[PDB]
């Protein structure tokens, strides 16, 4: 298991524009296009992102290319955020993937505001961090995904991604 496979499980793969769990136009492996309610706006974002007139449909290779960029962007956002970087640097490679996963889903600013969970992770108080992470809109709105990510933080293993 690795970060690409883990996010592929959590995000799925769809080749036509769809609405994510929050109702926002998305494509590929969880590539958010826009928060605008305008499908036309989403279509401009998509054509700009891919570099051609897509008419709302992309190939698997194109989806994987956006995904490569989006994983990089999540790592970069962690490294450039003064609250996230020390936590990331303190973590092992598997738990780093759990943090990248959170940032991919909700953005650097949102994750960076969880000062109690971040402190517990930095302190390596894994059970306490796991309990604290579940007291979130994130957990309530996407509980099965959040449970997998939380198990990854709690155990430092990929066990939650094994039957998928
Ligand atoms: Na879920």
């Amino acid at each position: 298991m690795n970060i690409f496979e883990m996010l592929r499980i959590d995000e799925g793969l769809r080749l036509k524009i769809y609405k994510d769990t929050e109702g926002y136009y998305t494509i590929g492996i969880g590539h958010l296009l826009t928060k605008s309610p305008s499908l036309n706006a989403a279509k401009c974002e998509l054509d700009k992102a891919i570099g051609r007139n897509t008419n709302g449909v992309i190939t698997k290779d194109e989806a994987e290319k956006l995904f490569c960029q989006d994983v990089d962007a999540a790592v970069r956002g962690i490294l450039r955020n003064a609250k996230l970087k020390p936590v990331y640097d303190s973590l092992d490679c598997v738990r780093r993937a759990a943090l990248i996963n959170m940032v991919f889903q909700m953005g650097e600013t949102g994750v960076a505001g969880f000062c109690n969970s971040l402190r517990m992770l930095q302190q390596k108080r894994w059970d306490e961090a796991a309990v604290n992470l579940a007291k979130s809109r994130w957990y309530n709105q996407t509980p099965n995904r959040a449970k997998r990510v939380i198990t990854t933080f709690r155990t430092g293993t990929w066990d939650a991604y094994k039957n998928l």
